[PDB]
């Protein structure tokens, strides 16, 4: 029985809700308050952050190190692939989102206040400008990997989810990418890892996702 | 057949170098230098950046990517627990060297000029802060994980090594640290390893 401390907006732990709900694991959620952050984060957490999973003596932070956890204890579905050469490949794409979108995704939750507003506008264009790029691979790719859902799909849609929330607007030469966003979007355990706030996020101009 | 391109004083260059001595396999050294770097290099590493390592039509960069493929293609010896919990515990460990330890050796290595010299000296006390919090583990561990080499040991010791090089000067508790460094240093794969340009730096 893991139990997954998770931040009820938070993109990262949203990455870790949908892996449990893919999986259709044995897990129990508990939602965390960052406006409210208990004391128990910090001591589970010496950066105090969430998600954080727990599962008898083990704790594990970082939502990638969590993921990749859970996906070798439950490898249904496989969500890193098994041939070691695509599985680096796809380790090494796991660690360019990190350094080029979710550092900016960090700014854009973390940092408060007018101060922040400047680095936030940087953190917005930096973005933009890597999902601009990365768009032409959805044309021929139902997702990142091709024809099979996988960590790396996990590791963006929580990203996709929000530019609307985030302020991004991407140019229109980037609708590829949006469609792969949707089809992420349409998958039942990703309808189901939503949490009711993050539901909320959806464009006022856009239907929701259903069963 | 392996390539590795190389850095032959780059630390992170090291990291493989190491890693592949230890598994014994075949593989090639590539140096690589700054003003002789192929432009074939940022084909295979947009980041313009050493370690690159080729086998057939895989291209990887990255220090601890390259090194987790090698660790998974060749087996043994495993720089890896091989039980998942230890082993998750072990990559968590990893990232946090990275961000406590190897970003500040990425700011000594890069970083260039007068304008970083206030940097550079952020980086060595951070350094320093942080292996004396580590050090007194090595009384009663002989590596980073106890009795069992590993990726741990792999990814510091190219830092260890550089501590006077880097002009790092450790607290009086780092003792146990240092008499761990030289259990990894006295490691033929790591004797195999080192370069002539790195030997030179103690």
């Amino acid at each position: 029985m893991m139990v997954l401390y998770s931040g009820t907006t938070c993109p990262f732990s949203q990455r870790c809700r949908l892996v449990l709900f893919e999986k259709g694991m044995d897990f129990e959620i508990r939602d965390v308050d960052l406006f409210n952050k208990p004391e128990d984060i910090a001591v589970m957490n010496p950066y105090g952050q969430v998600p954080i999973l727990v599962e008898r003596d083990l704790i594990l932070y970082e939502s990638n190190i969590i993921n990749e956890y859970i996906d070798e204890r439950f490898p249904h579905p496989q969500l890193m692939p098994a041939d070691p050469v695509q599985r680096a490949r796809a380790r090494l794409f796991l660690l360019n989102f990190e350094k080029e979108l979710f550092v900016h995704v960090s700014t854009l939750e973390n940092e408060k206040g007018k101060a922040a507003e400047k680095s936030h506008e940087k953190a917005r264009l930096a973005i933009r400008d890597r999902l601009t790029q990365l768009a032409p691979i959805f044309l021929k790719n139902k997702y990142m990997l091709g024809e099979e859902f996988s960590m790396l799909d996990v590791a963006i849609a929580p990203l996709l989810w929000r530019l609307d929330h985030y302020g991004i607007e991407l140019s229109k030469n980037a609708a590829p990418l949006m469609k792969y966003a949707e089809r992420i979007f349409s998958r039942p355990a990703y309808i189901e890892a939503l949490t009711p706030s993050e539901k909320v996020m959806r464009r006022g101009h856009h239907h929701h996702h259903h069963h």
